[PDB]
């Protein structure tokens, strides 16, 4: 397989602002959800899962084809809670046709990162909608109940290595894992839809304590009412994933720089782009704006 990007016909830098405008007011807007946690962290795991099902090996899924739009990858196990940052986009859809599904699935993980402070992600137009039968099976996406060397030889399908695998679990700062999605439960920190570095300074100074939750599944568990899934506490059992966490406990911008390109690399991954094509857009905040 090739997929080659092709910008979607006659739109420029501002359409697609106004797109990024529209999904960050109702960000804004819609602020109750999960118990006011609002949908920025369901946004971000939607654009890691629909980009997380490629493979190296032959170029298939990935971010380009859209596909998480048909029943068999919409009604993937892994992508259970899911459906709610689809229900979000939907009106956006409709506000904006022309936007193809994968630019707006991973345009959404860019508007949320950035509306919750976190670093300028570039992000690059030009994915096409692809037929049902190029849907990828289900079993791509990664188990949590696993340890270091599985995370490891999991990314490399992906080929992330080490530095770029801890970068993005960084964004388990956002969001809660839900016991009816998952079979786990509760959040990772305090600051949970604020993008920073507080995934690793927990990882590095909480008391964890191993326990089984309520699904019969095992998490680490903290006094402050954190948790920390098997692959999450993985990264502190691991002597080279160990030091990258230190690194970026003490320096939250290298983890920005560090997260920002990884992120980019993971939504751009099986797409081969042109060079009459584009440079990578970065877009303004509504704060920027004055909006
Ligand atoms: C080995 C890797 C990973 C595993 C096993 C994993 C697993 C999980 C699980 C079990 C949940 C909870 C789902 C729920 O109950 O709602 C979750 C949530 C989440 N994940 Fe990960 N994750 C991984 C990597 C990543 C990466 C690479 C990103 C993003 C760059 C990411 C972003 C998120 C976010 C933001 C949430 C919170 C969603 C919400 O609050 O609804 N995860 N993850």
């Amino acid at each position: 397989l090739v997929h080659v990007a092709s910008v979607e016909k006659g739109r420029s830098y501002e359409d697609f602002q106004k797109v990024y405008n529209a999904i960050a007011l109702k960000l804004r807007e819609d602020d109750e959800y999960d118990n006011y946690i609002g949908y920025g962290p369901v946004l971000v795991r939607l654009a890691w899962h629909i980009s997380g099902t490629w493979d190296k090996h032959d170029n298939t899924g990935g971010s380009y084809g859209g596909t998480y739009r048909f029943k068999k990858e919409f009604n993937d196990p892994s992508n259970a809670g899911l459906q709610n940052g689809f229900k979000f986009l939907e009106p956006i859809h409709k506000e904006f046709p022309w936007i193809s599904s994968g630019d707006l699935f991973s345009l959404g993980g860019v508007t949320a990162v950035q509306e919750m402070q976190g670093p300028k992600i570039p992000w690059r137009c030009g994915r096409v909608d692809t037929p049902e039968d190029t849907t990828p099976d289900n079993g791509r996406l990664p188990d949590a109940d696993k340890d270091a060397g599985y995370v490891r030889t999991f990314f490399q399908r992906l080929n992330m290595n080490d530095r770029e695998v801890v970068a993005l679990m960084g964004a388990h700062a956002l969001g809660k894992t839900h016991l009816k999605n998952s079979g786990y439960e509760g959040p990772w920190g305090a600051a949970n839809n604020v993008f920073t570095n507080e995934f690793y300074l927990n990882l590095l100074n909480e008391d964890w304590k191993l326990e089984k939750n309520d699904a019969n599944n095992e998490q680490w568990d903290s006094k402050s009412g954190y948790m920390m899934l098997p692959t999450d506490y993985s990264l502190i059992q691991d002597p080279k994933y160990l030091s990258i966490v230190k690194e970026y406990a003490n320096d939250q911008d290298k983890f920005f720089k560090d997260f920002s390109k990884a992120f980019e690399k993971l939504l751009e991954n099986g797409i081969t782009f042109p060079k009459d094509a584009p440079s990578p857009f970065i877009f303004k905040t509504l704060e920027e704006q004055g909006l």
